[PDB]
Parts: C-alpha cells; sequence; structure tokens
C-alpha cells in the first residue's frame, strides 16, 4: 500500500521491562501501532474512499495493482486511537475495547520498537514472556487474545516496495491460519475475487491469503483460555492461493503449509474445569487480573537448541499458581506443550497431528529463533462462533468424548451479531510486559 496524506500516524507509547534477574529489569520504550485492515483507504490524491463497509471500490480497483496504484492507508491520530479504535495506555497497561462507537468492531495491533519505524522482534528460544491481564469483562463468543506471528520486521518493505507504509502503517499481517481477510498481502491489495463475509459489515475475502507460523500464547475469555504452538512449512510470511493455504472451504485444512489447528494446551478441554473461571473458588480466579507467565525451555538450555517445551504459570495476588494438568485414564498428567504431549493428546482426541507434519516443536521454534511480532487482540468469530475455544466443538459432538467440551459456554453462544449488542463494552488489558532469561520476570 500506498501511504495517504491526510493523517499523522501516531502509535500508542507502551512500555515494556526487559529483565535480567528476578525484580531487575529496565524499561523498553516501545509503542502499539494499529494493524492496516483497520485502516481507511482511499485514493492517492483525494478524499474517495476505496474500500467502505466490505466492498473495494470496482472502478478505483479493477485489479490488485490498478487498486495499489490509486489507493493509499493512512494514519491514526492520537485522538482516533480511543474515539474510533477503542485502544488506550495508562502507563504500562494497553487497554482494547471491543465495540467503539463510525462503529469499529474488533482491533488488532502490534508491538513497534522504540524507534517506530520496526516491530519489536522477540526471539523467544530459552526465554520467559510474561504480563498482566484482565479479560473479566469478556464473555462466551469473544476473545482477547496476546500472540506471536511470523511477519517480518518491517511488515515486508524490503521484499514488496509497493509497501510504502511497512511496520510504521501495521502491514504484513500473517498467521497460521492463512486468512484470506487481510486487506493487503505482499504490497498489493488483495482486491482479486474480493466476497464479503455475510453478516459482517466490515470483512470480506481477497484471492489470496498470508500464511505464517504463530506461537499463542492466551486465546481467552473469563471461561476458557488456551496457548498453542502452530508451526508451518515453511515459516516465514508466505502469500498463498489454492491448496497451499488450506482452506476450510474446499476441505483442505490439513492439505495446507500451516498446521491450523495448533497443538493446544486448553486446561478446560484437558479435562479441568475448575482451574480456571469467573469466580474466586476457581483455582485462577478470570473475573480479577493476573499474571501470564511463559517459558520456552530448548534442548541443551541455551539459545541454539531445539524448542522442546512450553510451560506456563500463573501469578495472581501475589499467589504462584502452576499449570493445570492433562486429566484423562491412561494419559500422563501433562502440563505443558511437548511433541509427546501434542501425540499422546491429539491420539486421545483422534485430531490429525499436522502439528508433527509441519515439523512440531522444533519448526516452532526455528520461527522463534528467527524472531516473531508480537499481536495484541480483541475479536468475535464469524466462522465458528468462538465455541472451539469456550463449548463444544463441534456443537453435536458428545461433551463426553475427549477433545470436543473446551468450555462451559452453551452452542448457541458467540453469534457476532448478538456478542457485538451484549458484549459492546467488554475490554481486555495486557500490561506490564516483561521478557527475560527464564527465572527473571516475577
Amino acid at each position: 500500500q500506498n501511504v495517504g496524506t491526510q493523517a499523522a500516524e501516531e502509535p500508542l507509547n507502551l512500555p515494556i521491562s526487559v529483565c535480567t534477574a528476578p525484580g531487575n529489569c529496565q524499561t523498553e520504550a516501545d509503542a502499539v501501532v494499529l494493524d492496516s485492515n483497520w485502516r481507511w483507504a482511499h485514493t492517492t490524491t483525494g478524499y474517495t474512499n476505496c474500500y467502505t463497509g466490505n466492498l473495494w471500490d470496482t472502478t478505483l480497483c479493477p485489479t490488485p495493482e490498478t487498486c495499489t496504484t490509486n489507493c493509499a492507508i493512512d494514519g491514526v491520530p492520537l485522538a482516533d486511537w480511543s474515539g474510533t479504535y477503542g485502544g488506550s495506555v495508562t502507563g504500562n497497561k494497553f487497554n482494547l475495547k471491543f465495540v467503539t462507537v463510525s462503529t469499529n468492531i474488533g482491533a488488532r495491533t502490534f508491538l513497534l520498537d522504540s524507534t517506530k519505524t520496526r516491530y519489536r522482534m522477540f526471539q523467544l528460544l530459552n526465554r520467559e514472556f510474561t504480563y498482566d491481564v484482565d479479560v473479566s469483562s469478556l464473555d462466551c463468543g469473544l476473545n482477547g487474545a496476546l500472540y506471536f506471528v511470523s511477519m517480518d520486521a518491517d511488515g515486508g518493505a524490503a521484499k514488496y516496495p509497493t509497501n510504502k507504509g511497512g511496520a510504521k502503517y501495521g502491514t504484513g499481517y500473517c498467521d497460521a491460519q492463512c486468512p484470506h481477510d487481510v486487506k493487503w498481502i505482499n504490497g498489493l491489495a488483495n482486491s482479486k475475487d474480493w466476497t464479503p463475509i455475510p453478516g459482517d459489515a466490515n470483512s470480506g475475502k481477497g484471492y489470496y491469503g498470508n500464511c505464517c507460523a504463530e506461537l499463542d500464547i492466551w486465546e481467552a475469555n473469563k471461561q476458557s483460555q488456551a496457548f498453542t504452538t502452530h508451526p508451518c512449512t515453511p515459516n516465514d510470511q508466505t502469500r498463498c492461493e489454492g491448496v497451499v493455504c488450506g482452506d476450510n472451504d474446499s476441505g483442505d485444512r490439513y492439505n495446507g503449509m500451516c498446521d491450523k489447528d495448533g497443538c493446544d494446551f486448553a486446561s478446560y478441554r484437558m479435562n479441568d474445569h475448575t482451574f480456571y473461571g469467573p469466580g474466586s473458588t476457581f483455582k485462577l480466579d478470570s473475573t480479577k487480573p493476573f499474571t501470564v507467565v511463559s517459558q520456552f525451555i530448548t534442548t541443551d538450555g541455551t539459545d541454539n537448541g531445539d524448542f522442546k517445551e512450553f510451560r506456563r504459570f500463573y501469578v495472581q495476588n501475589g499467589v504462584r499458581i502452576e499449570n493445570s494438568k492433562v486429566n484423562f485414564p491412561g494419559i500422563t498428567a501433562y502440563d505443558s506443550i511437548t511433541d509427546e504431549m501434542c501425540a499422546a493428546t491429539k491420539g486421545l482426541f483422534g485430531d490429525l497431528d499436522d502439528h508433527k507434519n509441519k515439523g512440531g516443536m522444533k519448526q516452532m521454534g526455528e520461527a522463534m529463533r528467527k524472531g516473531m511480532a508480537l499481536v495484541m487482540s480483541i475479536w468475535d468469530d464469524h466462522d465458528v462462533n468462538m465455541l472451539w475455544l469456550d463449548s463444544n466443538y463441534p456443537p453435536t459432538g458428545n461433551p463426553s468424548t475427549p477433545g470436543v467440551a473446551r468450555g462451559p459456554c452453551p452452542t448457541t453462544s458467540g453469534v457476532p451479531s448478538e456478542v457485538e449488542v451484549t458484549q459492546a463494552n467488554a475490554v481486555v488489558s495486557f500490561g506490564n510486559i516483561k521478557f527475560g532469561p527464564i527465572g527473571s520476570t516475577v
């Protein structure tokens, strides 16, 4: 995309901590940038929309190349962050409102480095990543997500010279779902064969998808939470078409370059329904804030080893809370993501181990070694109504069959039109982000 001249781009300042030992950290003066999908797209030498509602203008965008020549994405000024997009920062806390009323629904954002010209790339192997979260106002059907993806640090600017904005304009998004709803891919409008998504007034799908590796630290609302590894072959940003995208709609979910299911550790799905929930007698009380700690263990305990284990623990009101465990007869009580856990649990659930097909923890680790961009988002799910996260999936499945039940939400929950009314004022908060060696962040 070209860059427009109507509004300066002003990312929100967000300090994080880089740590060397427990309680010995230094501030890193980073910032938050809005994903290019949420930006106004208009004519390069005017005010005329190139995209309105869920459609590209066919006169301006008869082809992707013409669209890209004629159109530009514009900046987010400071005033518009809260007023238009529902984003705000107080000290080291970042807040994202779900619906902001001209009416904005959801948000996806990235962490910029201290220069505000590149994404802050995190080399996560043999490191610990930690943050405080509040998901108390997110119920069934919503997801306040924090995760990493194998985006380029410059959003693709060096690879795709028609991308003028780079990381500064939140470009280059890709993930392990190979999404077609990304409006700008490889420096070009994804306007070919663009199709609105029914019941989604703001979104559509273009000819291409954009694939890359994804490490989900946090997919969650107050009812259920998960962390998940998604390797791809290769891991780096890859525009896809046809079978390579692994499109759900053509029966290709397991035929593409990315592991779409991922290998998940989701406490409720692993059959501990009392670990996490909205109340003081759950082990971890989702009505109150808490700290989420993630440790990425290698084979030799060094930065050069292969990724072998994703460990997790929590801190809430000064109380250390170890992760829940897998709880099925004849299955080891795993409390972390490893290749063995993935094989054993997917075996039990009858899920295809595409994680293993894509190179497993080792391949996931190669993405983490090269460095990944931090994503913070809030969203509802127009495909599957978040049932995969917090309900029975498939909805018609027996909840006593291992793998089906992922949370207590009813199978009628999560319809975007309903959650966008009922949960309009939901806000996820991510704060006090800390990064360092294992054992350094609490």
